[PDB]
């Protein structure tokens, strides 16, 4: 484990579904939040559905291998490691929330651009308008955009 | 280490209330959050109606004049400054949210007992155990205790 990364091209696999959603839409969710770190860094990410990916995407509930246990609906959402091998890099989401394409739940896009933050290395903002504050709250993912505040982090970590 | 507050006998009042509960339990909610951490600790709290007092409790919305704005419905739940004159000790609660007396929307007691924590100087736990882990999640009031983590924090600070 280190800062970062120590290359721009990144793969990420989706290892299981949740039934929350449909299959598309949760490949749109995660397509669509890695997207938003591309975009304003150079780094380059490759989803794979065979062999070892970096950053590996999963659904769980409860304890389910990593010593950071979920606990229930409610509470924490998704936990995800910084960059490294093995465990590195992975993105873990509590199966027992609920997740949504939109609102009336937790939105797993906003969550997932959320946790890819940690999995490249950020990690949390004071700034309650940056997706890297620590605390969730819905807002149109149609008008989404990263903060100054977020795109400062991500910049200083990846020039 | 601190702030801490350099007295023993700390006065508190509610200043406002929400309309979501009846002012009773308003009231008890934060008297019992209160006495968790007197239970633990030589503290002493008092309720008094005038205009000196240590901590005030209030409720608001939105930007509020500290510097420290709510969001809506969400995120953030409330915010408390630690041990000091003036402001230093009060807890602020976000009328956006649903306060409730037991599981759903936010309970009210349980996140008072959080919020008070802040208020005598206790930052945040890793311990997903101790209520001063900063991430919500309702648990049955009648069965709930401070972690050990959470006396050992406070115990250092007060005896
Ligand atoms: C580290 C992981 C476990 C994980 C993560 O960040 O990936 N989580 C974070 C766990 N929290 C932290 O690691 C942490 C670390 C340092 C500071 C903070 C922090 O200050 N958070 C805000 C705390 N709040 C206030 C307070 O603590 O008084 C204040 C500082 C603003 S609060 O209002 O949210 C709050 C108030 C009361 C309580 C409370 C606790 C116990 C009982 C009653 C109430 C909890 C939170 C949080 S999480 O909760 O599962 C999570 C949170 C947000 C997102 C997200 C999703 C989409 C878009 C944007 C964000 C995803 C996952
Ligand atoms: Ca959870
Ligand atoms: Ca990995
Ligand atoms: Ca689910
Ligand atoms: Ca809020
Ligand atoms: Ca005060
Ligand atoms: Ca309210
Ligand atoms: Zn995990
Ligand atoms: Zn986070
Ligand atoms: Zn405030
Ligand atoms: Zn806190």
């Amino acid at each position: 484990m280190g800062p970062v990364w120590r290359k721009h091209y990144i793969t990420y696999r989706i290892n299981n579904y949740t039934p929350d959603m449909n299959r598309e839409d949760v490949d749109y969710a995660i397509r669509k939040a890695f997207q938003v770190w591309s975009n304003v860094t150079p780094l380059k990410f490759s989803k794979i559905n065979t062999g070892m990916a970096d950053i590996l995407v999963v659904f769980a509930r409860g304890a389910h291998g990593d010593d950071h246990a979920f606990d229930g609906k409610g509470g924490i959402l998704a936990h995800a490691f910084g960059p490294g091998s093995g465990i590195g890099g992975d993105a873990h989401f509590d199966e027992d929330e609920f997740w949504t394409t939109h609102s009336g739940g937790t939105n797993l896009f906003l969550t997932a651009v959320h946790e890819i933050g940690h999995s490249l290395g950020l990690g949390h903002s004071s700034d309650p308008k940056a997706v890297m504050f620590p605390t969730y709250k819905y807002v149109d993912i149609n008008t989404f955009r990263l903060s100054a505040d977020d795109i400062r982090g991500i910049q200083s970590l990846y020039g």
